[PDB]
């Protein structure tokens, strides 16, 4: 599923991401924009052989099981395919664990490089929230 901007903002809010670990909703929307272009089915292979999955491009090296990332963990206790669902529950729940890991949203390199410090509220401007 390719979410609309405000549609994703609303789903993220209902699932408790607005101000989760202090990160306003716009930060989450901005991260999803540049990670996946709001597409739940996005996948990308990393140089190390791990793969990133879903709207927030969660990596198989630590967070989910895809059966093909040697030496990796599955800290979110989910198959990586669950992160590709039209239902964002699994991605949100796993994102909460990631953002709590110590480095906040810097875990998402695209957030650090493209969202951090910018006017992230723009991402939720106009949305019924
Ligand atoms: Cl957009
Ligand atoms: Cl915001
Ligand atoms: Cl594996
Ligand atoms: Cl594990
Ligand atoms: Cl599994
Ligand atoms: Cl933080
Ligand atoms: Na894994
Ligand atoms: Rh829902
Ligand atoms: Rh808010
Ligand atoms: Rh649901």
């Amino acid at each position: 599923k390719v979410f609309g901007r405000c549609e994703l903002a609303a789903a993220m809010k209902r699932h408790g991401l607005d101000n989760y670990r202090g990160y306003s909703l716009g930060n989450w929307v901005c991260a999803a924009k540049f990670e996946s272009n709001f597409n739940t089915q996005a996948t990308n292979r990393n140089t190390d052989g791990s793969t990133d999955y879903g709207i927030l491009q969660i990596n198989s090296r630590w967070w989910c099981n895809d059966g093909r990332t040697p030496g990796s963990r599955n800290l979110c206790n989910i198959p990586c395919s669950a992160l590709l669902s039209s239902d964002i529950t699994a991605s949100v729940n796993c994102a909460k664990k990631i953002v709590s890991d110590g480095n906040g949203m810097n875990a998402w390199v695209a957030w650090r490089n493209r969202c951090k410090g910018t006017d992230v509220q723009a991402w939720i401007r106009g949305c019924r929230l």
